[PDB]
């Protein structure tokens, strides 16, 4: 239904602000990216930069994805990233995280065309 | 025949170095903990931190690991560790990594009794 670019826009893409406001940033933005309904995603990471930015990411750093593809680029430059990890306290349908910010390299697995990011691999 | 602690061990722990050396660690480690064996383990963690303070994580702060349930935990200090990522131009049995080192949050999985460390989750 719903395209690989636009699923990867929806789960890590918040280029409307440039860091984490406060401590409840993950709790609103993993409900109103819909990553809380029908279960508590886990892990999730938002990145605060333009999509032109992170697009350009494919074309920087090729390195070894997770799973061994080779398809993963990582960022030159650090970007303004939040880290939401649930909490041991968390129950669906209340969803509990806790809010990280923090500057770090993006790695992200790229695809088609134009090749752009379809997977967020990891942070550094 | 290694137990998943010992294997968690082998894996992740650098005790012997409160550092990554320089930027031939990642191949030189990659290679003495048999992490490039039979074909070229993509990604890898190493933590330099005594066995003490690491398996102290698995009372630390509980966290929901990737795969959703609850036994991860994550580190409230930072800790030294080094990411060791292979590069895109890396050829088995030629392995080659990017080493970086850096100050972070260690999220492990835990398990048995004693509750050690049994799976690096990640680092934030
Ligand atoms: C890194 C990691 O997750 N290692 C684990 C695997 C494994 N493990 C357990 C239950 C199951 O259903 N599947 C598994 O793979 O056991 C190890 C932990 O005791």
């Amino acid at each position: 239904k719903e395209t690989a670019a636009a699923k990867f826009e929806r789960q890590h893409m918040d280029s409307s602000t440039s860091a984490a406001s406060s401590s409840n940033y993950c709790n609103q933005m993993m409900k109103s990216r819909n990553l809380t309904k029908d279960r508590c995603k886990p892990v999730n990471t938002f990145v605060h930069e333009s999509l032109a930015d992170v697009q350009a990411v494919c074309s920087q750093k090729n390195v070894a994805c997770k799973n061994g593809q080779t398809n993963c680029y990582q960022s030159y430059s650090t970007m303004s990233i939040t880290d939401c990890r649930e909490t041991g306290s968390s129950k669906y349908p209340n969803c509990a995280y806790k809010t990280t910010q923090a500057n770090k390299h993006i790695i992200v697995a790229c695809e088609g065309n134009p090749y752009v990011p379809v997977h967020f691999d990891a942070s550094v």
